[PDB]
């Protein structure tokens, strides 16, 4: 009777926004504690019940107008294409939706600051699979690559998303058919046995439980948005301390994350303790990625003296390697879907006497 | 842990398309057996958990630019406005979606032919409530009336829908704030204590568990579609016999329903037994409504001789009082959302030897 009966167990203490389907984020106090988010804490966004996949009979279908159909086993995907490792942060379009909900009610799961997580993904390059199928580096005209999941709507339509053909074929874009996550088998909640990972691009495009790759001209495989969000803008949030905390006087360590879409590196994080009147530069920690390939977040921290009996409004904002900035307030960027919530994050705390 | 824990019990033997949220239709064999669908069989379409409403503290808010705020109790809605009774058929936008799914996979609950049901609704006229609030018969410019339900998205947004101001204020449009269904209290699944009923218009606009009525100019209250389907076209379906049935030779009684949007009366139902090559006119049964106020379906039947050992393809189509017709096939009207499935219904049966 329960369509979600076969869903996997999860780590206790996740912040669960929806049980069926399962949508949850790590608690903020753990989010910035490790550069790579442990698989058990990695935020989970499921539209549907989690597919149960027998690994030996699993086949990935690859097709398209000038290709020729492949039916690839998991063994074949592991052995016939060189394995690549890409460290990439996935962020939901609705990350920080609850801050937008606070201004005016929205539609969608009220994610806090934790609909974002980072892993080292291992797999075959989509580029290598598509070239093997007979697709060329370049096609005359505008084309896309569509991905279908094994999870399907009751009406029949599988979860699907697409990316431009140029991104799918680019050596530098690092698009993976990932079968490995942080050194181990892809967990069920994260797309076992195979997912697409599209670095620098909204999480929605990294299709889990992959069943079909299809090449198609721009104008069947359907992207669920039926323009559509691809790259995301600059994002940052304070994960320590937490809203409403009472902190002891003396030194305070403020920590958080920052990230930008499209492989743009975070080059600076500014932190304020007085609601954005004065700023100090945070120390950044990251993987120092190649130019235009900064797929992973920067974790940041700043240790600052705080005075007994005062009130703090901690604010952070980031700048990327193309010198993009964040908007300063939520109200002007508000939208009914509560997506693209990237205004300066503000956290109010009191300093104890 | 379960957001649907407080949902009401339902009649067993409904065709359940979704348990949580609850979406179900009566079985086809019972659908056309009564002109008024029993409350327990009336199709149910819920987006969310069913609100639990204590009736004495319930208040309906009525507001808008040139109105002045009302807070109406259930007692007040029953006593201060003349009660009207309107027999109206509600039909889901996705009625007969499964036939569209068969052509090509769609998104949405795969309703069969039963996402349609008819009741005699009792309540206050929306027109009378709005006039009482100080709204005039006519407003200069384009305006709408928005309805919000007590059921809200996790992001905060209540279920909502709107109708043009002209329809809300028209004496002939029969828009009701209904507190009565087929002579009894509105059941929980059908909007207890108060729902809007918008006759002649897609079911989505008849907002259940009503909390707010708001008048607003065309360009806050949000219609969930964020043009939007209002009136529906001609519809018909065969409910007896059922697909795949083996019927005895001799006489066969074919039965079904027909309906058209906007208060347009069904004036004819044609029935074929040979896939649409030859047709006979069915006998119609209905409430013989006033011109332009045919809110309720027509039930139809035809008794025809059938020959032992033959194969039948039973088809029906209807014509309304404005001489609108149904399209003949699903493929040309197919759409990803699987709505407006109104092609000629075809049912294959075998005649026994
Ligand atoms: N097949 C499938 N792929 C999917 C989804 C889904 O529901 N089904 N959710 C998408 C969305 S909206 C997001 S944000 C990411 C989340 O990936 P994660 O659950 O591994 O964090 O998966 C994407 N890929
Ligand atoms: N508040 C509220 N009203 C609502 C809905 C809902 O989910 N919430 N569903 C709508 C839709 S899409 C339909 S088809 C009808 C169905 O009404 P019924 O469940 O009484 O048949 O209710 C409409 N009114
Ligand atoms: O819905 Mo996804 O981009 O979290
Ligand atoms: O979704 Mo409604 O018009 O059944």
């Amino acid at each position: 009777q329960d369509p979600f009966a076969g869903d996997p167990p999860r780590h206790p203490g996740l912040r669960v926004n929806s049980q069926k389907p399962f949508n949850a984020e790590p608690p903020a106090e753990l989010l910035a504690e490790r550069f790579l988010t442990p698989n058990e804490l990695f935020f989970t966004r499921n539209h549907l019940p989690v597919p149960a996949v027998e690994p030996s009979s699993y086949r990935l279908r690859v097709d398209g107008p000038g290709g020729g159909t492949l039916s690839l086993s998991l063994a074949e995907l592991r052995s016939r294409f060189p394995k690549h490792e890409v460290t990439a942060t996935l962020q939901s379009a609705g990350n920080r939706r609850s801050e937008m909900s606070r201004v005016r009610p929205v539609k969608g799961l009220p994610w806090d600051i934790g609909a974002i997580s980072t892993a080292r993904w291992g797999g075959a390059r989509l580029r290598d699979v598509l070239l093997h199928a007979g697709f060329p580096e370049e096609l005359q005209g505008e084309w896309h690559v569509c991905f279908e999941g094994l999870d399907a709507d009751p009406g029949g339509a599988p979860y699907g998303a697409s990316i431009p053909y140029g991104r799918a074929l680019s050596p530098a874009a690092d698009v993976l058919l990932a079968y490995e996550m942080n050194g181990t088998e892809l967990p069920r909640d994260h797309g076992f046995p195979v997912r697409v990972v599209v670095p620098g691009v909204v999480g929605a495009r990294s299709v889990k439980w992959l069943r079909r790759v299809a090449v198609s001209p721009d104008e069947p495989c359907v992207d669920w948005d039926t323009p559509a969000i691809q790259e995301l803008p600059v994002q940052s949030a304070v994960t320590q301390p937490r809203p409403g905390a009472a902190v002891p006087p003396g030194e305070l360590t403020v920590k958080g994350y920052a990230w930008s879409g499209g492989g743009r590196e975070v080059v600076r994080v500014d932190v304020s303790l007085d609601g954005g009147r004065t700023w100090k530069v945070a120390r950044l920690m990251g993987d120092k990625a190649p130019p235009g390939r900064a797929w992973a977040w920067a974790l940041w921290e700043l240790t600052v003296p705080v005075e007994a009996g005062t009130e703090l409004e901690i604010v952070c904002k980031a700048v990327d390697s193309s010198y993009n900035v964040q908007p300063d307030s939520v109200a002007p960027i508000w939208n009914l879907r509560g997506v693209l919530s990237t205004a300066w994050h503000r956290v109010r705390v009191s300093v104890q006497d």
